């Protein structure tokens, strides 16, 4: 038997880039979801102090706050770690969860007079679902959309330093209608900013409903209080989520589908420009910086991350929303998986990031590569002929003073080369 | 060999099911491809003559754009015949198209004056894209939703109409607190919709902007044209769609896998309905309309078609948007196939439809598997004692009788049954 | 509504491509499963016919076989239009090619004698799985792997003839050490063969043993008769598969995920060589035959089909096996799609075969990359310095004669050319 | 920043189930990985040694070859641990394994007399693909076959003690042909054990041939040696692999599809068993040993790790034998998640095994859905009918007595009850 480090992970998430993930540690671990189910259970018991309908519960003094506060919002690894232990016992992990949260009241009077109000009516996926809506807010606010933005931006960068650059174009790798590179990364940016922008758009879904959707407990022993709209209230104001009415007794997932599917989609377009970058590469338009050849590795190492990302963005997509009547639990083993994509994803976007940043123009290759080739020229001739009605550039000059088009149009046709045949490529790029 | 039909097709999408999928042949077949490829250069020549900008084009008289017109918005299978023909000189589908536009126009002078600007600066990309997006547009709009929209409203209808038939629920397939058969078809309506507003508003994105993405030909023969506003007015306001301001040769189809993801979703959402009836169907909770058994078939046959539209349209989403360079042609052939995960899709949901329509409710054996489960009320009595700081209907008496909570809960605990213990449960069925 | 053709099929496989799998159609079609579906119960007839412990079922005459035998050996259009209007009265499309042995039988007092033995002990899925495993083995036998191997061959060819051509290796898309055109084609053929021999290896199962897999009806009416030996028989003996001797109602569809995992391996072989012959024609290390590009779209159609192909494989072998209980009728549609992943396979065969047939070497890029890399010498210099313990052509002769090495060591170093140094890579093509 | 452990892992392989996937951190992990690169390169040193056409490596002495077997047969964790402090040196890991046998080699002058041999003509991917064939043989032979084997050998047992045991069949969720409950169980011993079979039978593939295949470096240096003889007999003689003849840089990872290929066709026979036991257990087929509910958190457990195993499974067996030209470096990364997909299914095996081993029957309710379906015996009845040219108990007492059957059919079939009407179910149970 090996003691686990690092060195001795199976998977590479918590091996080889235990150092690239580890920003994932307070959010999508078992830590994390401790971390989690205690801060929805704290947040519970508050918001039952606050409504007038249930006496039981008066509200707590700073004193009881300044605990409950400290425990929702400034946890310590010793907690997660007493949680571990005492569900040694419970045989049960957000029993466990539960009885850290009554030691913890037992120290103070005031909190130990309403212990058996801790998860009072709840069922454990009430917990469990606001638990991974808020760990999937957190990874998404904090780890991946700064990310996905810094590459955003980076490219962008690039995409505006390199905007007047021309460039053949490759159409089924063969020359075309020439470009600029900076246009041809400009053409990135905005595919990955609306990604973005439907990443930072999905609703994160959260219920609080007993057993099976129906609130049957909280109405046997309270039935005056209106508890759809202490949970819209708790989910919606307290917690800062979106309110899921209709469930059974878990939330049904949907919307997890739907943030690893934008997820997926940004990968897609990364891994498009994680090949295009390294065939750059192998054409020699781009060099290392400080010609010095770019090992094209972090585009590489971003390129088979990502694979692995998205299959697993598939598979808890395609998973997750189905579970047998008012449920099966085969969610709950699943749900532990829900940091491995996104780790996979950072792990990706570190390493495109650290590419980005080697890549320096060779702009003797890209010249070299649009001067030998005047067959781009034939589109714009033919184009000028067709709107009069009617290669080398030695043999352009005497074709162009042989047409029936006007002389002005001929003397722009004539100081046509394939450098200069770029569209409008660089204002587009420059404002991307 | 054999000669082509329905029984000697290959794929069950024009075999087997050729009656369920009719009403995508005018859309996503050669032929409907070749009715937008028609539609598209119909629509850019009239922006042409529009244009003031492009004098060589002037505006139609009324005959010219009646048969104009008559190409674009009442296309005959004997165009696409025609375009099939010279698509053997050709040797190249969208060079057909431009060639049957040709030979119509020769029918007027007014419009063979002109037909040098059929396809006037544009490359084989800008009509194919803005013909696929006019495609996804008319089998979304009018197809797909309103097959989507018919199965919520199935499903409401049931849910309201048995929104007070009490029903054990089960959890890990076992026993839990009871819900009402309503409420759990309410629940799958509330997810149904959700997706349907999603696939609704997916945004269907077009350019036209020759080779490459820069314009290039049409900035070398008309350099004082604004292009881009053109191809915004040209996509947005003539042709309804959204525009993409960024392209390569190809609009780089992430909107596609937005599209496909967003009715995956959905159609995930139908495979749990179709599963969990198949269950009720098991139970005996649903019988045949007019106990005889129902045969779950249209369930089944629903959900094998639902796994196979998802698994294409994930691979759809996951390939398209990955193109080398500014592009390769492996999408060519696969938006071929537009229409196929669409198709098991529709064939699923009409089987769904059919399913929905043969159920109707066995009370009794809903009732006898409520009755014989008094353990679902231990929860409420927990619950009960809980606030107050504190199995069988006989047995049930006498325990609640002796607690100390006030009498006026022991009176309400008292009458508890299974069959009563339903939480808000109809009440939100009701008002799905 | 528009009438059903290759022109309005929805799914490429019945349209675009129909030529590409016209012969899939007597095969996998609904004739095709009709065809084999009556070719699996005139043997089941016959099998009874030739059992003693049957005497119900006399042997056959040659008049009566030579009308049996031309149901299972030579059916007509005809026999499964009429199972097709037979199957609007039986709702039951297995019923129906029982009725149509009725008719036929009818034709003969010998054979009408016997009528009610026709599918006698049956279920549908006994005559399903047969015919199933039947439609595997001619599309396997028949189509694919004569297309398989006609890819194998025409790249050795293409290998044997170039084995000899020096060609700088990519690594990385970077200058590695060289080897031949011809050994880099002959790796193919290598991996290729691997999975011919894999996909020609799977067993195709078959089971006869009534509704749920124990001969229940078989044993009530003739308990004396070994039904499993008979089985046994059928199957191996008259049929030619393979029996399954464990199985619920439904042969549990195993081997048709072995068989789909082998081609679609097959398939990634392909898409891999797809796409580096598009880099090698991106290059310009090939030409157009009879310098002329060779447009590498044909690759490319290829690629992309086998993705589609491989989409669908990897769903149909995932979801097959698995079947509620005995089982559910899940199965029934996807199984109608059995020759779908096969036509997007053969459309791709064909394909990559086409593009092959253009390629012809174009000896002077090939050389250009070559003899502009003398970096690759510096790995043979170094090993040779490393065996006995111690860039351009005319520096290579310099450093080479002032090193202590044995001067036949000098002699052989001082000739390496870029063009040279290419190991055995022209003896392992050439025996591929 | 946290410290990584089993409570802040990421994955939960790492994580949650660390105790379960603790057997693969020799194998899977960068120490696994890193244990495998210094035993073949001290193979690879050895094989050397023992070659007459090498001598410059002469034979080893006792005490040199104890030395090195030490390295290749009891690593420790220090040298582990000291490759990754000499990679930060090398900034390259195979290089660091060199460095650290240099290291090693310098303790005694015999070795280091030949410290410039270790890793002699190898290019880094020599070291690589021998190191993944050797760490998947390990963990398919010492802890995924063994694991296997548990599955099919616990549910054999089962199915022999539950061989007699009658069961209503259920098709399509409803009642069936009566099998038994151990029936069903070896139908899933059967399947399984022939996944085994193929498990164990893949061939695990090697090469050593330099930078891209075809020995250059080595021929350089030793044209008179045979390196291709060399290869086989070091990989399959020395090592215990089987040798792949044809390569570029990379072993091309065909037959790591193969394997988990295979393992995913165990894997998904292994959902369905948990779906159906859930099943069973959903009826009361099944209890608690020593009625108590058996919860069958195992089964679902297990079917949720089973799935993401496939996942992964899948992507690396499409993914990893595509690479571009002779070779990109996007295997490295999804190389060091061999182990994952291999962690998520003994997660899952651990699961099944625990679950199987809580169940136990409970007959009342088999027997209860037995007796309540008299309408399963009208299949005997009518083929009983069918032979001789021709529901309640009482009822089936007067009408077989009404029939014109033979007397003694008469008194078999008015036997018959719904328990009778097995077929030989148990004794093919029996002999699984």
């Amino acid at each position: 038997h090996m003691q686990l480090s690092s060195l001795t992970a199976v998977s590479p998430v918590d091996g080889r880039y235990a150092g690239k993930t580890s920003s994932l540690r307070p959010i999508f671990s078992e830590y994390g979801l401790i971390r989690f189910r205690v801060m929805v259970e704290v947040r519970w018991l508050q918001r039952l102090a606050a409504h007038a309908g249930i006496p039981e519960v008066a509200p707590f003094s700073a004193e009881a706050n300044a605990l409950l506060d400290s425990l929702a919002s400034d946890f310590q690894l010793e907690h997660a770690e007493r949680i571990k232990e005492i569900e040694r016992t419970t045989n049960h992990d957000v029993k466990a969860v539960e009885y850290l949260l009554k030691e913890q009241a037992a120290k103070l009077p005031e909190l130990a007079a309403v212990s058996e109000f801790i998860h009072f009516a709840c069922t454990s996926e009430d917990i469990n679902n606001l638990s991974h809506a808020l760990m999937l807010r957190e990874g998404r606010d904090s780890v991946l959309l700064p990310l996905m933005r810094q590459i955003a931006e980076a490219i962008r960068e690039l995409a505006v330093k390199l905007a007047d650059v021309p460039m053949l174009s490759r159409t089924h790798g063969q020359p075309a209608s020439p470009t600029t590179l900076g246009k041809e990364l400009a053409n990135v940016v905005y595919r990955l900013e609306r990604q973005i922008k439907q990443v930072a758009g999905i609703e994160l879904l959260g219920k609080i409903n007993g057993a099976v959707g129906n609130y049957n407990a909280h109405l046997s022993a309270y039935p005056e209080v209106d508890w759809e709209a202490n949970a819209r209230q708790f989910i919606e104001g307290d917690l800062g989520l979106t309110f899921n009415p209709y469930t059974t007794q878990i939330e049904p997932h949907d919307y997890i589908a739907e943030l690893f599917d934008a997820i997926a989609r940004f990968n897609t377009i990364l891994i498009d420009f994680d090949r295009d970058v390294w065939g750059y590469i192998s054409l020699g338009y781009f060099k290392q910086k400080t010609p010095h050849k770019v090992n094209p590795i972090d585009f590489e190492n971003s390129e088979g991350n990502l694979g692995i990302a998205n299959a697993l963005f598939q598979h808890l997509a395609s998973k997750l929303p189905i579970s047998r009547w008012q449920r099966d639990l085969t969610d709950s083993t699943v749900l532990r998986n829900l940091g491995v994509g996104i780790a996979h994803s950072i792990i990706a976007y570190e390493a495109s990031l650290k590419g980005i940043g080697k890549l320096e123009l060779n702009a003797q290759r890209i010249a070299e590569d649009l001067d030998a080739c005047w067959e781009v020229l034939a589109e714009p001739v033919q184009t000028v002929m067709r709107r009069y009605g009617v290669i080398s550039a030695e043999a352009l000059q005497t074709f162009i003073e042989e047409l029936a088009i006007p002389a002005e149009a001929k003397v722009e046709l004539k100081k046509l080369t394939p450098a200069g045949y770029v569209g409008n490529a660089a204002a587009q790029a420059k404002r991307i």
